[PDB]
C-alpha cells in the first residue's frame, strides 16, 4: 500500500533566468566545450546518468 | 495497491528565460561544442542517459 | 503501507540567476571547457551519477 | 548637434518572471485592489504619471 | 554638442524573480491594497510620478 | 560639450529575488496596504517622485 503520492524525483521547476552578453566567443580545435546548460531533470533507472559531460579526446590505441 | 497517484520523474516545470547577446560566434575546428540547452526532462528506464554531452574525437585505433 | 507521501528527491526549485558579461571568451585547444551550468536535478537509481565533469583526454595506450 | 544617440529614457527589458500560487482569492467590497503589475514602462512629457494607483472611495461632497 | 550618447533615465533591465505560494488572500472592504508590482520604470518630464499608491478614502466634505 | 555619455539616472539592473510563502493574508478594512514592491526606477524632472505610498484616509472637512 504505496499511498504515499506526491513523489517528486529528479524534478526541476520554478526558475528563471537572465543572460546580458555584449559579445560571447568561443574557440574550439580539438577539444570539447559545453556552455550554458540550465533547467536540466533526468531520472534514471538500473542505469548510469551524464549531464553536460566534455572529454577533450580518448586516444586509447 | 499503489494508490499514490501523483509521482512526478524527471519533469521540468515553470521555466523563463531570457537572453541577449549583441555577437554570439563559435569556431570549431575538429571538436564538440555544445551551447544552449534549457529545459530537458529526461526519464530512463534500464538504460543510460546522457545529456548535452560533447567529446572531442575518439581514436581508438 | 508507505503513505508517507511528500518525498522530494533530487528536486530543484525556486531559483532565479542573472548574469551580465560584457565580453565572454573561450578558447580551448585539446581540452574540456564546461561553463555555465545551472539548476540541473538528477535522480539515479542503480547507477552512478556525472554532472558537469571534464576531462582533458585519456590516451590509455 | 545631439549626436548622442543611445538615450534610454523609461525602459523596462530582460526580465524574467515564475509565479506558482496554488489558490489565489481576491474579496473586494467597495474598494481598490491592484495585482500582479510586472514590466510596465512609462514616458511622460509634460504630463503625469501614475502606475499601480489604488483609491477606495473619494467622497468630496 | 551633446555628443554624450549613452543616456539610461529610469530604466529598470535584468530582473528575474520567482514567487511559490500556496495560499494568497486578500480581503478589501473599503480600502486600497497594492500587492506585487515588480519591474517599474518611469520617466516624467515636468510632472509629477507616483508608483503603487495605495489611499484608503478621501472624504474631503 | 557634454561629450560624458554613460549617465545612469534612476536605474535598476541586476537583480535576482526568491520568495516562497506557504499562506500570506492580507485583511483590509478601510485603510491602505503595500505589499511587495520589486525592482522599480523612477526619474522625476520638475515634479515630485512617490513610490509605495500607503495612506489610511484624509477626512479634511
Ligand atoms: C590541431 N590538432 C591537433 C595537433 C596535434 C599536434 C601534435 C600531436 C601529437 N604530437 C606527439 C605525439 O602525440 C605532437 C608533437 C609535436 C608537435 C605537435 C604534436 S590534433 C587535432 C587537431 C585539430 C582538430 C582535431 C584534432
Ligand atoms: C560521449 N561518449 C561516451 C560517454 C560515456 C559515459 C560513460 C561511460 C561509462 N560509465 C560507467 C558507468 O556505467 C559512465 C558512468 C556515468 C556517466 C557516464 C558514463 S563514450 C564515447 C562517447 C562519444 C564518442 C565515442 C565514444
Ligand atoms: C524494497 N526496495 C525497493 C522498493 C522500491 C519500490 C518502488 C521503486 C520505484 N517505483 C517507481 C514509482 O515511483 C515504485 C512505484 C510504486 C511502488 C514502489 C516503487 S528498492 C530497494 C529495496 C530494498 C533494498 C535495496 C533496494
Ligand atoms: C541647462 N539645464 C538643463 C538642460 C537640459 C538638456 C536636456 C534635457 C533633456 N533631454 C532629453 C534627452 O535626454 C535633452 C536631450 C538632448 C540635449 C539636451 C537635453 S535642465 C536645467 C538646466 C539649467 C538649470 C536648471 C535646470
Ligand atoms: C463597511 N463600510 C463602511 C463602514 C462605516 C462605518 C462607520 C462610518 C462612520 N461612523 C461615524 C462617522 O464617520 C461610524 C460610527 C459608528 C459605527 C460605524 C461607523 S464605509 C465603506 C464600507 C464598505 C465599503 C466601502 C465603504
Ligand atoms: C488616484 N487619485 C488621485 C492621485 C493623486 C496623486 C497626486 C496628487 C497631487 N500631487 C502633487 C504633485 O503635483 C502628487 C504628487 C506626486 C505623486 C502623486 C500626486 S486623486 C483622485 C484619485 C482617485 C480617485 C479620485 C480622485
Amino acid at each position: 500500500l504505496y499511498v504515499g503520492s506526491k513523489t517528486k524525483e529528479g524534478v526541476v521547476h520554478g526558475v528563471a533566468t537572465v543572460a546580458e552578453k555584449t559579445k560571447e566567443q568561443v574557440t574550439n580545435v580539438g577539444g570539447a566545450v559545453v556552455t550554458g546548460v540550465t533547467a536540466v531533470a533526468q531520472k534514471t533507472v538500473e542505469g548510469a546518468g551524464s549531464i553536460a559531460a566534455a572529454t577533450g579526446f580518448v586516444k586509447k590505441d
